[PDB]
């Protein structure tokens, strides 16, 4: 009963939020502007992503994405591929992604139609895992997608199977400063596209954890969080929040904060994220 739902960017692009296996997200990504289309995390079940473009959709389909080597991020990247293009199969060179023709690092660059594809590496949950900042660059103001796989989620971060609280601390930093040269400005239209329908637990945890009481953050989590669970109630996905959102709800990327930390009064910020995290 998982539906899947589509983020629009102005008239420049979409992405299309594909619920796969039993709580995973692959994503289509779809450049209006030279009908070129993506897919995100494409697993072993990766079907949904065609009954899609099938039932909902003159297209390219030229590129595939995986955040990281999970096969339950990658597991579909040959078979997809097999089907029948050049395409590209993008992932990040220190993962060693199955079916991979382009390797990527920090700063690389990618084109999906006329689309800008920004690599951030954020090795934890794996050593190779990377983010996806995606949007067109003649139209910048009409948002970005930042594509996270397990490294975050709404309101929560992905275990640190091969790495430590350090590397968590600087992919939050990442994520908290992507907006920096433009004072934030596109913090409102940049939207979180995670691997996985983990937000319940994650808010559930955020509602519980949040120190301030008198500040109206408390509130909003509790208004984000009963909206959340609504729409996994009705097969919505709870995805994609926005940065200016996550700043707010998401106490993992809040480490990023040096008041926040304060605030938590649990240590240092790598105290702080091994506090929450063991929490
Ligand atoms: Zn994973
Ligand atoms: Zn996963």
């Amino acid at each position: 009963m998982r539906n899947y739902c589509t983020k629009t960017f102005g008239s420049a692009f979409s992405v299309t939020v594909v619920p796969t296996l039993k709580d995973n997200f692959s994503y289509l990504i779809n450049d209006h502007t030279t009908h070129t289309l993506a897919a995100v995390d494409v697993n072993a079940d990766y079907k949904p992503i065609l009954t899609y473009i099938e039932e909902h959709l003159t297209y390219t389909f030229s590129t595939i994405l995986s955040t990281h080597k999970h096969w339950d991020h990658s597991g579909g990247n040959a078979k997809l591929k097999a089907e029948l293009v050049p395409v590209v199969v993008v992932g990040g060179a220190n993962d060693s992604i199955p079916a991979v023709t382009k390797p990527v690092r920090e700063g690389d660059r990618v084109q999906v139609g006329d689309l800008s594809v920004e690599v951030i590496d954020a090795p934890c949950h794996t050593r190779g895992h990377v983010l996806y900042k995606v949007q067109h660059p003649q139209h910048p103001n009409d948002g970005v997608a930042l594509f996270t796989g397990d490294t975050m989620f709404i309101a929560g971060i992905g275990a640190f199977f091969e790495g430590d609280e350090k590397d968590m601390c600087r992919a939050m930093e990442k994520v908290y400063h992507i907006h920096k040269g433009n004072d934030y400005a596109l913090d409102k239209v940049t939207f979180i596209f995670p691997g996985h329908e983990y937000t319940s637990g994650f808010m559930t945890f955020s509602e519980k954890t949040f120190p301030d009481r008198a500040s109206d953050d408390l509130a909003f989590i509790q208004a984000q969080r009963a909206k959340y669970a609504a729409a996994v109630k009705t097969g919505d996905p709870s995805v994609p929040s926005s940065l200016a959102e996550e700043k707010r709800q998401n106490l993992f990327l809040r480490v990023a904060d040096p008041a926040f930390v304060a605030k938590m009064n649990q240590g240092n910020a790598h105290a702080l994220m091994m506090y929450l995290y063991n929490a």
